């Protein structure tokens, strides 16, 4: 395998991290193969769940306890932590909120979080690696709290970063906010991505094609398909009621992705940074709920 840039897996891995039986269980967690036949029973359905307000309050409380972890990580991110340390950090954390991690044996996912370092665009595994000075790292959490996942991410800053950096991170929650500012009843799901690549191509960036945002609620992955790129075909129109994430990938270079041997980790062809933000949104009788923003602080990490 030829490596995209100067990114390196650091084996071994910790063995898989156990989970009390006490928390409740999405159904892949004990499925050999991780699949989730609640997914795979929906497979190729673009027919969208509207929420009861028992699943509202369910969203709520999984996402608001998802960006609580999330900031458990933000306050860990400085030179020298590892990526694993970072995961075991969330492990520990989901459990104290009685909270699956959602990640752990999706289709076989070894760790609690995805940690995606400068070319890595999205779902690195944590590991030995010790984060660097002027890197660049997402992590992206996702919680499972009584049969509801609740998903999020953002990218920090290590320490100093160059100007490329901040760009590139500036760009790109700015494009996740542009498209959050757009949702309500009526508007078509495939505009959020017209939005999206019209500010990254602005500011000379690409747009990641492979990974879209998604619904998910009792499911972690399900209808809408949620592109971010422009012209896109996706199928839908928004109303009250419905829950899916933004979370668009934005790449200093090309936006072509390839796959490391893992079979997870994301990166760009070229070896080039990208940079990704995720929320989970509720789609309100007027406009959207950001069910994992901060409740407490105006800004995401990076920018304090
Ligand atoms: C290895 S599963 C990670 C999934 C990620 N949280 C997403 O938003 O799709
Ligand atoms: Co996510
Ligand atoms: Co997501
Ligand atoms: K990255």
């Amino acid at each position: 395998y030829r490596y995209t840039g100067k990114l390196r897996p650091h084996y071994p891995l910790m063995p898989t991290r156990p989970v009390p039986s006490y928390i409740q269980r999405p159904d892949y967690a004990d499925h050999p193969l991780g699949m989730s036949e609640s997914e795979q029973a929906l497979k190729g359905t673009s027919q969208i769940k509207l929420l009861s307000s028992e699943d509202i309050e369910g969203m709520r409380l999984v996402c608001r306890l998802a960006r609580e972890v999330l900031d458990v990580a933000a306050g860990m991110i400085k030179p020298g932590v590892t990526t694993e340390e970072i995961d075991h950090a969330v492990h520990l954390a989901c459990i104290a909120r009685n909270c699956y991690p959602s990640p752990l044996n999706y289709y076989n996912f070894p760790k609690s979080c995805c940690t995606s370092v400068n070319e890595v665009i999205c779902h690195g595994i944590p590991d030995r690696r010790p984060l660097q000075e002027g890197d660049i790292v997402n992590v992206d959490i996702t919680l499972y709290r009584n049969g509801y996942h609740g998903d999020l991410n953002e990218t920090f800053f290590v320490g100093e970063v160059d100007d490329g950096a901040r760009k590139l991170v500036q760009t790109t929650y700015e494009c996740l906010m542009q498209a959050i500012d757009a949702v309500k009843p009526g508007v078509r799901y495939r505009e959020l991505g017209n939005i999206i690549q019209k500010h990254a191509q602005a500011n000379g960036f690409s747009v990641v094609r492979s990974y879209c945002g998604h619904g998910i609620h009792k499911l972690m992955h399900t209808a809408p398909n949620v592109p971010h790129y422009a012209k896109n075909k996706a199928v839908g129109v928004m109303k009250s009621g419905h829950v899916f994430t933004i979370e668009p990938m934005i790449c200093e270079g090309g936006w072509q992705d390839e796959t490391w041997p893992d079979g997870w980790t994301a990166v760009t062809r070229d070896g080039k940074r990208s940079a990704q933000f995720e929320h989970t949104l509720l789609v309100t009788d007027t406009g959207c709920e950001i069910l994992t923003r901060r409740l407490d602080s105006a800004r995401p990490h990076f920018m304090s």
